[PDB]
């Protein structure tokens, strides 16, 4: 059934053309790799991200540089935890999971 209400099964597009693995294609995706993932406000974002990464076959070590982004506003979730509001605004369409355009600091 539809997993909607509190926790949401939201389609996430993944961009990972930073690593050179695509559908053996160039950087023009018809669709991006997508998953309908269970998001909730009980699980930290990064943990949702470690899952997504893993489902997209990306090492969770990249969780650092990955963020959920809104498809319209292009706003990133830099939150540690998701809110119902984030989910709700996301169910409207999808979430995007991208490597954050930002310089990598030697943390």
């Amino acid at each position: 059934g539809a997993h909607m209400g509190g926790s949401m099964k939201i389609r996430v597009e993944l961009i990972n053309g930073n690593e050179h693995r695509t559908s053996s294609t160039p950087q023009q995706p018809q669709q991006n790799p997508s998953v309908s993932h269970i998001f909730d406000g009980e699980t930290a974002v990064k943990d949702h991200i470690k899952v997504l990464l893993t489902h997209f076959k990306i090492p969770v070590d990249k969780v650092s540089s990955y963020a959920l982004q809104n498809p319209f506003t292009l706003a990133y979730v830099e939150d540690s935890f998701l809110t119902p509001e984030r989910l709700v605004e996301a169910e409207k369409s999808y979430f995007i999971l991208r490597m954050k355009p930002h310089a990598i600091a030697d943390r």
